[PDB]
């Protein structure tokens, strides 16, 4: 199936294009601002589906043309008249089509033009009223506040927020791309009798700003986004996409002594934390118990033994363990425990713990064995 | 300071004893059922604080004595008459002291005996009305339903629940021990003008049972308790303490091929998941990108390179990385990426990912480089 994407160099277009060529066998024809007139006609006539993502004015519109019909949709539809196959057309209109600002009125004229055209020529049309959008590949410093904020914050550049209480209505680019694909396969999502992209968010600029600063500072405090809040999850991914390409990595804090090292990896207030222990050959660590703190030890390299002895008891219990067979040892409360490197190489143990380490109120008590 | 713990062989006593000898310099004198009469007198006369945890009847009470004063508190107070120092006394009474069941009435008689005694002899008294208790070291199959449930469930033994809607009022042993220690240092927690252990929970048997089965099944599904629900956190620790001593470990599921292995460690619905990748020397994995899935790679053994290339782009970006210096590489969306083992030994990478892996709806697209 031949699919043309107008506005192909825009945010949604680049996203839709990358997806479609990856997840389908459709032939994708990209049209944009720089597209020569003859190859536009060429692509449109071959087309089985039109995804119309272009802005309202033609690429040729500049200071000269203040007067004159400069409607790009009109021109696109004008060409499709000769299209033998009656390709379906998807129009990205805006929720501003109800408002009486000139942008909305423009968008409402586009819908109306397309409805009239469809009724005469038979094309099936999917007309969406999209809210503001966000996601990877949106140009920063150019009419998208989220992209601008992500770009600046990731660079320690200061941002300008006039009113934190301003509410934004938003769709994430993934939902836009998924919806377009549903329309392509012939089953749009219908709410209130109209095609509607799911998962719209309503968020204040203040919430957005706090989230972005949290994502930034999370690097240093080893914390993690709340990933079952859909907006926050989508926002975190989009934030990551604005990272300078030299800044994808960050050093961890290793606690180093004669025995090896202990290093925190990720910390959460609600699902514990994970760290990396490295022990030099011959080394024993631990010999302590807890009332309530508990751990999962997972040896991923080298070999050794994890030992237990109930506080009120004499029996030592040994778990022989190595990176050749991956197995978790829970560390039950009320058992003193130790871990020993029995091999010739550094032993590395991943340790999940149920709470944060606080040496003020430690919950760990020295007891050998 | 000399501290005597009556009922020292009980659940709270064992717990308090382990803590006190670990976190303080106090001399701890344990008295219990088997304690000879002369060493009871001996301990009580030396005492600076009495922690009275014993049951209402004397160790000597058996079928013979249906008639007669068999009050252990009375006897204990009777001896303390000769105690020159006026040691403070902590009494663990019960919230049943208000109810007119014989257990409550017993407890109310103990309080009343102690208040009268204090008023004549001057001892400062801390009288608590504790609810039901839970925590490690509570005997299973003996009047504690939580201990019984934990013990049976951890052994795949079937449990008997009559009414799931029965509500329990509970304190966790840690709060009991911490409170006793506060009373010892002279600053009890006061609510409503009376000493009161904080953090009482109110929970149905049904909630308890569901939580315990979740903790059990979590072993197989790699999931984790919700650790910012205090009850659930305390319950999880207590559950662990009932594990058979041969059953502290569990194997993970390694996905093994010619290249090494991939193994899931922990999975959460709200803070992502962590897995372990192991690559044999010379191996490259990845060469894919995501729309929204993102990862943190942390190399903990061996050495190699993590590579990136923006989907719309030509520039390959390389992060040289090894277990000698622990550093996280974020994997931003819209970048195809790969990881290669450059050393002579297996390379092990810990990978956090923001969502569950679903190869039905995969969010990963093959693209080299
Ligand atoms: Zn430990
Ligand atoms: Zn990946």
């Amino acid at each position: 199936m031949n699919i043309v994407i107008t506005g192909a160099k825009g945010f949604v277009g680049k996203n839709l294009k990358a997806d479609l060529t990856s997840t389908t066998d459709h032939h994708i024809f990209e049209v944009h601002r720089q597209t020569k007139e003859e190859e536009l006609e060429s692509a449109l006539l071959k087309a089985d589906f039109i995804v119309h993502l272009a802005g309202v004015n033609r690429p040729e519109h500049d200071k000269e043309f203040s007067l004159g019909n400069v409607s790009y949709l009109d021109h696109v539809l004008d060409i499709l008249t000769r299209n033998t196959k009656k390709p379906a057309i998807l129009l990205s209109s805006s929720i501003q089509a109800t408002q009486d600002n000139p942008y909305g009125e423009s968008k409402l004229q586009g819908e109306q033009l397309l409805r009239e055209y469809a009724e005469e020529y038979g094309n099936t049309v999917y007309i969406y009223r999209w809210p503001n959008l966000f996601g990877k590949w949106c140009k920063p410093n150019y009419n998208s506040v989220i992209a601008t904020f992500c770009y600046k914050i990731a660079r320690n550049e200061e941002i300008q927020v006039n009113d934190r209480n301003v509410e934004l209505t938003l769709n994430y680019v993934d939902d836009i791309v998924a919806e377009i694909k549903r329309a392509i396969e012939g089953t749009p999502t219908i709410e209130n009798g109209v095609p509607t992209v799911p998962n719209v968010f309503k968020v204040t600029l203040g919430e957005i700003v706090d989230l972005l600063y949290k994502f930034k500072q999370s690097r240093l405090d080893r914390t993690l986004p709340k990933l079952d809040n859909l907006f926050e999850k989508d926002l975190y991914s989009t934030y990551l996409s604005y990272l300078p390409s030299t800044d994808f990595s960050y050093p961890l804090l290793m606690n180093v002594d004669d025995r090896g090292s202990f290093t925190e990896f990720i910390k959460t207030p609600d699902r514990g934390q994970v760290s990396v222990n490295i022990s030099k050959p011959g080394i024993t660590k631990g010999n302590h118990w807890h009332h309530t703190k508990n751990e999962k030890f997972l040896v991923v390299s080298g070999k050794g033994v994890i030992r237990f002895r109930h506080v009120n008891d004499d029996e030592i219990i040994e778990y022989y363990v190595s990176g050749d067979k991956l197995e978790v040892v829970d560390i039950p409360v009320g058992y003193t425990h130790n871990i020993e490197n029995l091999g010739d190489t550094d032993m590395v143990t991943i340790m999940w713990v149920n709470e944060m380490f606080d040496p003020n109120q430690p919950d760990t008590y020295f007891l050998e064995v």
